[PDB]
């Protein structure tokens, strides 16, 4: 037996790292698996201090669920997203002081690491999928699509955020407020790019 | 496994415009198709000794040399029937969702891409949340080439087709792919033998 996914109102925080291709061929194996467990383990913490689920790697990039499939109210969803998001940076640096401290980076072309950042919180179609075993709980649907595109529309180790999560956002810590055309999107979005502190 | 260095082959799948029949379908209908499609594209890389590495949404991610060992004509053979095997199946799921109401009311359709490069294969992520994946340029390039093929057509690098006969190379043209800088050698090939 099983729920037949739903609709639900949830955050999703989507972080990429900034052209790991280029570093994943500049290291080697060894050290691009490293850098990646070590990146992965420290952003995972913090998703996970901040009441977050971790839906899903996707090779550099993660995928963070806030509201599924633990209920959490609309404001808390964001608080935590962008808490995480935040925290994500800071534990940013500690890595990279690591891996400079180590040649991962800083050394032979390999720029320190970077990632982006989106935000978005709308209706998604959330629950289990595919079959009784290659089955897991994940979120479907343009939300989700809205908030990897918001995260390759902005700068590197910045966060960008639509304006379903802004409103909830204080306006002394909004940097920019932009209107773009997303890719797959039809309608435009109304972005806001956040201060990486509070 | 321990995250190490490997020769892989990397299938990526995907439907066509599956948000355009999303408010159609209602979240019951992408739930059921979601589902039956999963079951059966999961079931041909099964019968075709391929590894299923994971789902993103309406998109499948297969491997072909790893956790086991697999010779590099292999891999292609292996991914190439996968993704024919794919269609066929898609035929019959398309079938049974027309006499449905589900879809035909456009019909379900999918592109594919298939590379073959290092990649470094093992378990990423966390001590307590980890998963058998692929790392490295290999995968993008594997679902950009599934991003510019047409849909149901199955597209391959030339690290692939260098294992396909001749005959079953339909497209050989230089494309762009997203991330990668220079145009890539894209090879478009038979559906069927
Ligand atoms: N298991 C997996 N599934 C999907 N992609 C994976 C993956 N493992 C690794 N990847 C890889 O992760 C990399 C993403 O490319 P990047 O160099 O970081 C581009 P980017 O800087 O994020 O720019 P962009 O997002 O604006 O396009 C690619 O090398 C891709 O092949
Ligand atoms: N777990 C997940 N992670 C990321 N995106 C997900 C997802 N689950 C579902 N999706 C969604 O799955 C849908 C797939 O979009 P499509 O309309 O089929 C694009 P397409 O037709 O394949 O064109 P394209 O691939 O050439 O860009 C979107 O609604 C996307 O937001
Ligand atoms: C194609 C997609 C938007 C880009 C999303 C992405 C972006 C990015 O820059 C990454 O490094 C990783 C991902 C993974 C999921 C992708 C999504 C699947 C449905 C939607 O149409
Ligand atoms: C951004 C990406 C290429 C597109 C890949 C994709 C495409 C698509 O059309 C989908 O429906 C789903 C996906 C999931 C993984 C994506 C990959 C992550 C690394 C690489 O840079
Ligand atoms: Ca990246
Ligand atoms: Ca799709
Ligand atoms: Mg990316
Ligand atoms: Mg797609």
């Amino acid at each position: 037996s099983h729920m037949r996914p739903e609709p639900r109102l949830i955050t999703i925080l989507f972080s990429d790292i900034v052209g790991f291709t280029r570093m994943s061929n500049a290291l080697q194996s060894q050290g691009v698996a490293e850098l990646l467990n070590e990146y992965l383990g420290e952003m995972t913490r913090a998703v996970f201090e901040n009441q977050g689920t971790v839906d899903k790697f996707v090779g550099d990039a993660i995928m963070a669920l806030y509201g599924a499939p633990e209920e959490m109210s609309p404001s808390e969803q964001v608080r935590r997203a962008i808490a995480t998001a935040r925290q994500m940076l800071v534990a940013l640096e500690k890595l990279n002081q690591g891996w400079q401290e180590r040649g991962l980076v800083g050394r032979n072309e390999v720029p320190p690491v970077r990632f982006r950042c989106g935000i978005h919180q709308g209706m998604a179609v959330v629950g289990l999928f595919g079959s009784q075993e290659r089955s897991d709980f994940t979120a479907i649907g343009p939300s989700v699509n809205i908030a990897a595109r918001l995260q390759e529309a902005t700068a590197p180790n910045s966060i960008m955020v639509s304006a379903m999560v802004a409103q909830y956002v204080p306006d002394e810590e909004i940097i920019k407020r932009e209107f773009l055309e997303l890719k797959g999107i039809d309608e435009p979005v109304m972005t806001c790019v956040i201060n990486p502190n509070m």
